[PDB]
């Protein structure tokens, strides 16, 4: 059944609640972001009134055909009354189009669902900051302090850096960057860019990214793979074996293969700084994870929090484990207790 860290209390709302069906008593239906474990169980059947951003509203008619009738695209930082009740959509820092919610109850009570988000402290001056937030409806996904890593800017200066010196030291070399869903794009866009060329992708990736409102896109992808020497390919192809098959596909135009994985977290972050990061080689393909989140580190959770200081906290990931849920617990208190609120 729908569980209760979906439903938003005093209203007929759910958020993301798209796979158990007509939901008893809902009215108005939010999705934060285009991503399948969020938006699992929409489609063209579809009969009820949904409440996104404009950029989920093109994916939801262009990728999945719902019908416009259905759709309510809300503007950004907007006060807007959905079924007599204020709600506010702000930027969330995941991927495009996602956003946070605010929802401003008959009762005086003010609720945050963060969606997924990668808290930034750009967010402390925001909408946010005009009044008290009672209730958080809390992203946890890297709760736990082992969860460091670097900025999304560091990341992408290393990847940058790393794509330049290797095609200039062999103008036959190929870059391949991986992917399964929206997201992340600026890894793949700032390795084209520093090498003059489009990043070349399938015709589905084409469709999806040009409903994303990012500027000058015609000027920067294309489905033309033979003239575009950054390859998008499905994140499962991201392997020596599907590597060399991609390889004999270019018809010897290239000799080598420099692999990109955006992964969000691994093991090696505990140890290992940015700078020090090896690839995987074998013979002529090298594939580089690299550690590009679009979720808050241990540390940024924190200090969102530390600063929102909510009344009550209901975690939306890792709520599956008596184990996970009592560690989350300890943490909020020992924010809480440090900050005192
Ligand atoms: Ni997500």
């Amino acid at each position: 059944t729908c569980p209760f860290y979906k439903k938003i209390p005093g209203t007929g709302f759910t958020v993301d609640a798209f796979q158990y069906g007509v939901v008893e008593g809902c009215t108005a239906y939010f999705l934060t972001h285009f991503h399948s474990d969020h938006y699992a169980g929409l489609s063209k059947h579809f009969t009820f009134p949904v409440y996104c951003s404009e950029i989920t509203g093109n994916l939801l008619k262009n990728k999945l055909h719902v019908q416009e009738q259905y759709i309510h695209p809300l503007p950004l930082d907007t006060e807007c009354i959905v079924n007599g009740v204020k709600v506010v959509l702000l930027d969330a820092n995941h991927c495009p189009g996602a956003v946070m919610i605010l929802f401003y109850l008959p009762n005086g009570t003010v609720i945050l669902h963060t969606g997924d988000f990668r808290a930034d402290p750009s967010m402390e001056r925001s909408l946010l900051a005009d009044q008290k937030v009672h209730m958080l409806y809390l992203d946890t996904t890297y709760c736990s302090p082992e969860y460091t890593f670097p900025s999304q800017q560091e990341v992408i200066r290393f990847a940058i850096n790393t794509a330049f010196e290797a095609v200039t030291l062999n103008p036959h070399a190929l870059v391949v960057c991986g992917t399964y869903s929206i997201g992340k794009e600026k890894v793949f866009l700032a390795i084209a860019d520093v090498l003059g060329s489009k990043v070349g992708m399938s015709q589905e990736k084409y469709k999806t990214l040009q409903c994303l409102n990012i500027p000058e896109i015609n000027s920067l992808i294309t489905t033309d793979m033979c003239s575009s020497l950054v390859h998008l390919l499905p994140m499962m192809q991201i392997n020596f074996k599907g590597l060399q098959s991609h390889l004999k596909k270019c018809g010897g135009k290239y000799n080598q293969i420099l692999a990109f994985r955006p992964t969000g977290w691994t093991h090696s972050n505990k140890f290992t700084r940015i700078a020090d990061v090896i690839p995987q080689t074998k013979g002529n393909i090298s594939i580089y994870g690299i550690p590009y989140s679009e979720h808050s580190s241990y540390l940024e959770m924190k200090r969102f929090v530390q600063w929102l200081k909510p009344q009550k906290i209901i975690p939306t990931v890792n709520v599956g484990t008596w184990k996970s849920r009592s560690t989350m617990e300890k943490y909020f208190r020992e924010w809480k207790l440090e900050a005192g609120y």
